[PDB]
């Protein structure tokens, strides 16, 4: 969607690539995190974001109870 | 584009709100989607997002094999 690549640095971009190549899409929002907080190595930030991206998974999983039922 | 669903009015708004009183954080990708193809009313957009998440879930299962052993 467009998604916001802004200033990946060479190892988030290593394994950015990495994952995308593994077909493994990343939502641009923990990229917007990511880059913020701006590790050093491919090993930080495979970690980071597997984490993060298990964050994602808990938060994609968690109940809203509908609310605006029809 | 010239809807009740502009840039989190209304409905898109009440449905965040419901999230969160039910603890879910949204990926801006959800909403810089969403936000633009405007959906009828409040079930309608949580149907859409609650999809659109469901997508990320499980997505965000997929194997990226590490690779980058520094």
């Amino acid at each position: 969607h467009m998604d916001k690549t802004v200033n990946l640095s060479a190892c988030e971009v290593a394994v950015l690539d990495l994952y995308e190549q593994s077909n493994i899409r990343i939502p641009s929002d923990i990229i917007e995190d990511l880059v913020n907080q701006r590790l050093q190595s491919e090993q930080e930030v495979l970690n980071y974001i597997e984490t993060q991206r298990t964050y994602w998974k808990l938060e994609n999983q968690k109940k809203l109870y509908r609310g605006s039922l029809k």
